[PDB]
């Protein structure tokens, strides 16, 4: 295989008149298809079921964008013994076919782009430059790992020789694997999840979150015509809580790829350490959970250019990112010029629906606005309330950007993932007292520091401990490729996404010698 | 740092008198030291206790090797503090900082080979060339890892670049651990397990088996002259299910390194996937664990080579490897020629006192000796017995070589490890059917295939579902550096010692970008 180096999937922006045509028109065909059916995806074939999940647009949840079959223990051991018998061979093909097979899925996926950034748009409420990040992101999955299961062919290790002997160590895929998903980025972490695994032969059952199964049928779509072998990606919307962990704890599983909440990674974490009755390995699991992720600020930052990223980063696609800045930690000298500057444009945010292309549409479902509606109640009692903190009026799940300051360290909202519209500010006396602060919670994901003080930057590339940080600019929307994703202490397992190293996590090792 | 590259430590065979006159010198010291009492190491010193820990020599249980030291868990929580504090410094070091320390280890572990090696023959009765290959394999996991670990020296991961940044992403160390070791090699995977993690910047409290604590306490003798800051290694000799366990389960420690039985490695896995109450990260476990390995052997093979690694495989250091062969495979050509030079070779084995270097020495405790004995007992009623079968005169736990013949594949001994010089031989109609029995246990460490026909060695290497595989060579003494050693299935979690991978395995990834 020789391919042009890897580059990023340019992200669209939209300002021309050909974007603006184009996204138009795959809008208004998306919308023209609300409540289409899609079935399971199992042994390449789409298979249906009596029960049904029905998903929402969050704009307007009285409209039904799709629904699909819905998978139970059935559906779940059909998909076992397709994923199985499909390894079988699926792990036999030359690396380079596999890498062709995801090429050629990526160029699909590139062909559907305006498509699948309209789908995400109404089923999950993202505004047009959002679902075009995920896309984008999807799209780089594939591209990467495809160049980066090459690096791993027959035969990868290096060993040292020895006299009258082939010494030879290569690696192999685990078997089939579940993966379990997040609505957040249903596109591009699905996709990733899916695809790392499978590129170096491995199968997998992918479990969509419920809020994001039309996007996740699509995606499935693509897999179909690309013409991955029957049982080598199956595709089971469900319920996670049934499903999920029927295929987490079962003793034919083999790995599980689980992105999510801390409270389910934990959960999945514990049960993949038992060994279920008649289990014949020690399962892997992988497990990338959540962000309480800070920016600090310090009197020598262009407070500007803080201002700017702070509010990208707390209130792009309405907070509900494990990247997205809910804390903002300001040195004395930082606190006002920041915070007025961070108030200004943050009151200047639109909220409406996701099709309008606003600054934020709505939360994804009910049960996120009652949750982040529940935090914003919880901070009234514990910070000063400076801006927004109210549901806002439609069907749709509208919060407004929302802002406390004056938030002791410790406090719930500053602890605890909300995954909203809500920042809490906390003042520090110093940088010192400004990285403890950060690096007191439980999570680990990602940081960032305005400041033009090389020593700071420096000390906090030493010292602010999360897995990716990032200094005078956003701290979410990390690059496949650029920056390895993923993070220490209970924001997970530290599988760096869009890595060289993310691969290996889905291989073993076999060492043959020969004596001649 | 610039040093050769890296070769094997040769194992002395004790051909020349110097060797063997080196040998009954280094034997002589060692004796004179039985009395000897040997601490607890922490925070870089000798810290004794109330209670002790007794080792004896198995070839005379009557005659006391050494007394050490009893940690329980006030010690474990004094070396949780010092490995903590410790960590916090050593993990800054430079890596050539941290390889040099490792190399001056090796070259003081080099200058005692005679007096460790004396040590392993009293204190778990191993041969004079048994003993010479575990220190060996000890000095090489020290000069492989202080090499490897600058493979991953600051900012190792290759990235791509993006526009107006410098993106860089590269490995931190953990933090402190627990390395819970087994008596069969103990100073070389005690030793490994040790300075793995600690090369890269780790810190760690070791616990060594009960029967091999003088050996153990010697290998700390080193790491304490060579000048490893304090509480970078520790060393809290104790029993396993009380001082091991609290360490497994404890919220502070960060990383379990294991080599072990099957029963504990899985009660340890359970447990790591644990969030203990206040703990702040996902744990990590590397667990190696049994093996019930095979070896094949079809009618094209060289049958007197085949019956020299069988018997070298089966009965070195008695059985008591994970590695070894205790079950031989034959297809029904190659039945009848190779039983009878295995047994004929069999016959003529030694058993005695270790010092005397005979072919077997003892089995390790007393307890070993019942579990072995019950294995007999178990056997009898399985397959057929044809050699060997019983314990031998003397206060010396001295078993005699054994083979069972006419075993059924799904017999207690043809599935479980019997860790003693116990072999199970099974008749097969063709290659096809011994690779369906080599593979048909819950274990996958390693196997062998004694033929000429190069079709059936391609097949195994593809089919023979074992971490390490062997052609027309024993399956034992896997070298560091040439044969990564770990296993598949319930043989482990295919932690690679002695290959690059495995200090991986302690690290995690941070990626930070700069936008100018
Ligand atoms: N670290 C990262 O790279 C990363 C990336 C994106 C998102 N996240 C995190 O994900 C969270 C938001 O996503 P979410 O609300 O979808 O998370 P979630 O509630 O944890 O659900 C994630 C997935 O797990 C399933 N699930 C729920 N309970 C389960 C169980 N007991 N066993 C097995 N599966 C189960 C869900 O199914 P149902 O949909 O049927 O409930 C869904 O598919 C946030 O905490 C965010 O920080 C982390
Ligand atoms: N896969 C490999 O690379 C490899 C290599 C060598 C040996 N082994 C395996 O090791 C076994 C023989 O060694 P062994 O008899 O020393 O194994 P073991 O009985 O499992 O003991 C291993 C270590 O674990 C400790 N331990 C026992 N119970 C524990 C618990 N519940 N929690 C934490 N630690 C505990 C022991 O302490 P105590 O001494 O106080 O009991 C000892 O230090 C065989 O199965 C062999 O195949 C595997
Ligand atoms: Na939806
Ligand atoms: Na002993």
């Amino acid at each position: 295989m020789t391919v042009e180096p890897f580059r990023n999937e340019p992200i669209e922006t939209f300002q021309t008149e050909e974007a603006r045509r184009a996204m138009r028109e795959a809008l208004r065909r998306v919308r023209e298809e609300f409540g289409r059916h899609y079935p399971l995806y199992i042994g390449g074939e789409w298979v249906d079921t009596k029960e049904r999940m029905v998903s929402l647009n969050p704009s307007a949840p009285s409209e039904v964008v799709g629904t699909t079959a819905k998978a139970g223990k059935a559906e779940a051991e059909a998909a076992l013994e397709a994923a199985w018998k499909a390894f079988k061979t699926w792990k036999d093909w030359p690396q380079e076919d596999r890498s062709r097979l995801l090429l050629k899925a990526a160029a699909l996926m590139r062909r559907r782009k305006r498509e699948l950034e309209a789908t995400l748009v109404y089923e999950v409420g993202k505004n047009w430059v959002e679902a075009s990040a995920d896309v984008a992101e999807a799209i780089d999955f594939i591209e990467y790992y495809a160049r980066a299961a090459l690096r791993y062919r027959y035969p990868a290790v290096e060993v040292v020789p020895y006299p009258g002997e082939d010494n030879e160590s290569f690696y192999v895929p685990l078997g089939a694997g579940v993966v379990i998903a997040p609505w957040n980025f249903p596109v591009a972490i699905f996709t990733g999840m899916i695809v790392g695994p499978v590129a170096v032969g491995n199968t997998v059952i992918a479990k969509p979150a419920e809020d994001a199964v039309v996007v996740g049928a699509k995606v499935f779509e693509i897999f179909h015509e690309a013409g991955f072998p029957p049982g080598v990606v199956n595709f089971l919307p469900g319920v996670g809580e049934e499903v999920g962990a029927y295929l987490v704890e079962h003793p034919r599983i083999r790995f599980i790829n689980f992105t999510g909440s801390l409270e389910v990674g934990l959960k999945i974490y514990e049960a993949a350490g038992r060994l279920a009755p008649g289990q014949t390995w020690f399962k892997r699991a992988y497990v990338e959970t959540g962000g309480k992720d800070a920016i600090i600020v310090d009197e020598t930052a262009d407070f500007d250019l803080a201002a700017e990223g702070v509010v990208v980063s707390a209130y792009g696609f309405q907070g509900q990112k494990c990247s997205a800045a809910s804390r903002l930690i300001l040195t004395q000298g930082a606190y006002e010029p920041v915070l007025e500057r961070v108030l200004k444009r943050a009151e200047r945010l639109s909220v409406g629906p996701a099709e309008e292309n606003p600054d934020l549409g709505p939360v994804v479902s009910a049960e996120q606005e009652r949750k982040v509606l529940s935090y914003i109640e919880i901070g009234k009692n514990e910070g000063q309330l400076v801006l927004g903190g109210k549901r806002l009026e439609g069907e749709g799940y509208f919060i407004a950007p929302t802002v406390f300051t004056e938030v002791p360290p410790k406090a719930r909202i500053a602890q605890e993932e909300i995954f909203g519209p809500v920042l809490s500010v906390i003042r520090v006396k110093d940088f010192a007292e400004a990285l403890e602060v950060a690096n007191d919670t439980p999570y680990g994901l990602t940081g960032g520091v305005y400041s033009r003080k090389r020593e700071h930057l420096e000390w906090a590339r030493r010292e602010f401990h999360v897995g990716n940080l990032y200094f005078n600019r956003k701290i979410t929307g990390a690059l496949v490729g650029v920056q390895p994703f993923g993070g220490f202490k209970l924001s997970g397992t530290n599988a760096k996404t869009g890595a060289l190293d993310y691969l290996r996590l889905f291989l073993e090792m076999k060492a043959v010698a020969e004596r001649f």
